[PDB]
């Protein structure tokens, strides 16, 4: 049972294919077209079925060349409206039919962000991008919006001829639009069955540069060069990910560097990963996000969570693989440094939510919960900590990597629950069931708060971060002059980020300490988005008024929720900036990504 979907479940009928024919209208901010769904009945005498929709205008439903009756139910908040269609003739089990729905999206579609020319790098053309995870595909097209159903897809997208369309599929040609010579139709094909949250679309003045045998980097012209350098390690990471998870089956691995308002660090859209431009640090230091999106080609896109209650299966296994790729490239000490950092981020989330909060559980219950509101680091890091604890318990990385590859092969092209994963883990590790039975499964999977056991981490790279952090925390006014730029000379950007993360966990620090830190370390000059975010949070939480314009600018010049949400919350919690934070949100709200605007509004308690 998928409590986030109002559609007929996979036990009633399954969508096998989607043929999408649509036109992107930038003047009306609409996507208009037909969604032809090939649906297979799973029951005898099937006479109707229900699909998910959200703010879609339905023109008609055609089956067998004739219009059929359909009805839209009452809207159910974030779930949208159910769409029940009456089939013209009763279907037997395993019988397939094609249902073509003529539809149009609302300009306020929660899946899309429509950008005016002024909001782009080039300033001449508008831009459109989608973000369907978790349940926003129903705000683009009528569908069984649940990851328990996997389908293939084809698409034909008509856009103004000067613009380029890309999808989470192999590019299958382009032609001038026969109905309008000012437009082009771009064609796409996704031959691997995917859950519908992996359907993606971008339309903009895009250019590409090849960076590997199976990778093009796409962005607006102004970002192509920087992006090609930033993501040059992509092919090396794909080769390591193939060694760990088995064959890459998607053909192409392209990257799209979105405009700054892209709400996440990355989105593992098959064939075309979407990434935030905030990764463009200039030194490849934020490339673990690419390793994470690459990892999703096995964990998430091949083996998918059956419902959003088992989302930890997607992220925990992906973080586990991501950290192995980064450990293959930079060493086992580095994999331990990243794993220990992840534990610290898990501490932060559990502190923020509270140790008894239902969203700190590994397996969650999203009945009447908007998945967007539930989103946090818990499925990522508590999921990772579980797998890292099992790796140590079961004999090391080489043994657990053998399980991981067999897990991916076992469940490729399927949607699974925590019980399916746990059963396979016990089957694979049959000779270690006595060891597995020592795990407190009820606490690990179903209890809130920090896990009952903390794994063993190598501290080599972390020690200098903890030591410098503790020097600053225990310093008094007469110790401030001992600090100097030389304190950071043997620290990598990762170690500087971990120093700030350790210090931010004990914030606020005295204002004089923060001012001294800017005096000697000049953290205000750092463009690296992770370091700048933590330093600005440290400044605002330590009540430095000078940091208010810097934090407001960072929160609005980009829109990656990881940065924008805590920056606005810190600005709202500081009395000196409270009114400015609320006013800035109000004046930027209309131009923000719809999901980000909703979440910042909830965080700020502004309706
Ligand atoms: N997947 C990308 C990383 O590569 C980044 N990303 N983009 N969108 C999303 C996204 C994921 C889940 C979600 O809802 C849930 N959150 C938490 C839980 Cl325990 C269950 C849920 F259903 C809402 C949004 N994650
Ligand atoms: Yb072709
Ligand atoms: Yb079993
Ligand atoms: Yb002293
Ligand atoms: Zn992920």
């Amino acid at each position: 049972v998928d409590t986030c979907s109002l559609a007929s479940p996979a036990s009633v009928c399954r969508t096998k294919h989607l043929h999408l024919r649509c036109s992107v209208d930038f003047t009306r901010r609409t996507l208009t077209g037909t969604a032809a769904l090939t649906v297979q009945s799973q029951e005898d005498n099937l006479r109707s079925l229900v699909l998910d929709t959200k703010d879609l205008t339905i023109e008609k439903v055609v089956i067998n060349g004739q219009e059929v009756k359909y009805a839209l139910g009452e809207r159910q908040s974030y779930k949208g409206s159910p769409m029940e269609i009456s089939l013209p003739i009763a279907l037997s089990k395993n019988q397939e039919i094609v249902i073509e729905i003529s539809f149009e999206t609302s300009p306020k579609s929660s899946a899309l962000q429509w950008l005016t020319p002024e909001q782009t790098s080039g300033k001449e053309h508008p831009y459109l991008f989608s973000q369907c995870q978790a349940i926003h595909c129903r705000a683009i097209l009528p569908c069984q919006d649940t990851p328990s159903v996997k389908l293939t897809y084809t698409a034909e997208v008509s856009v103004p001829k000067e613009l380029v369309a890309l999808m989470s599929a192999i590019r299958d040609g382009e032609t001038p639009d026969p109905e309008d010579p000012s437009r082009k139709i771009y064609k796409f094909i996704q031959k691997v069955p995917i859950p519908c949250y992996l359907i993606a679309l971008v339309v903009g003045a895009l250019e590409s540069r090849q960076i590997g045998p199976r990778t093009l980097v796409w962005s607006e012209k102004e970002q192509v060069e920087k992006s090609a350098y930033e993501f040059s390690e992509t092919e090396s990471m794909l080769k390591i990910a193939e060694d760990l998870g088995g064959p890459y089956v998607w053909g192409q691995y392209d990257l799209l560097v979105l405009p700054p308002s892209f709400p996440y660090g990355g989105m593992e859209n098959p064939c075309l990963t979407f990434v935030t431009p905030t990764l463009l640090a200039g030194d490849k230091s934020l490339s673990n996000v690419i390793a994470h999106e690459i990892s999703h080609s096995w964990t998430g896109n091949l083996v998918t969570n059956k419902t959003w209650d088992h989302f930890w299966l997607n992220e925990g296994h992906t973080v586990y693989l991501e950290r192995h790729i980064c450990g293959r490239l930079f060493g086992e000490k580095f994999r331990h440094f990243n794993a220990l950092g992840g534990w610290g981020e898990l501490q932060n989330s559990v502190k923020t939510f509270g140790e008894t909060h239902p969203f700190t559980k590994l397996v969650v219950d999203l009945t009447d919960i908007d998945p967007d509101v539930a989103y946090s680091s818990v499925p990522y890091e508590k999921g990772f900590a579980l797998l890292f604890y099992l790796e140590q318990l079961l004999g090391g990385p080489e043994i657990f990597l053998g399980f991981l590859k067999a897990y991916v092969e076992k469940f490729s092209y399927k949607s699974i629950t925590t019980d399916d994963w746990k059963d396979f883990l016990y089957s694979y590790f049959k000779d270690k069931v006595d060891v597995l039975n020592q795990v407190d499964w009820n606490a690990w999977l179903y209890s809130p708060g920090l896990p009952p056991i903390k794994p063993n981490y190598d501290m080599t790279l972390t020690n200098a971060c903890i030591a410098l952090s503790q020097r600053w925390i225990t310093a008094k006014e007469d110790d401030l002059n001992s600090f100097n730029a030389t304190d950071l000379k043997d620290l990598s950007s990762h170690q500087l980020n971990e120093f700030l993360a350790q210090t931010l966990q004990r914030a606020p620090l005295p204002l004089g300490h923060i001012k001294r830190m800017q005096e000697v370390y000049n953290f205000n000059a750092i463009n690296n988005s992770e370091i700048r975010f933590r330093w600005l949070r440290l400044c605002i939480q330590s009540k430095w008024e000078d940091a208010i314009p810097l934090a407001l600018k960072m929160a609005t010049e980009q829109g990656r929720m990881k940065f924008t949400r805590p920056l606005f919350k810190d600005l709202a919690a500081f009395d000196k900036s409270h009114d400015q934070a609320v006013r800035t949100y109000q004046e930027h709200k209309a131009s923000m990504h719809p999901v980000t605007a909703m979440l910042v509004g909830k965080d700020l308690k502004v309706d």
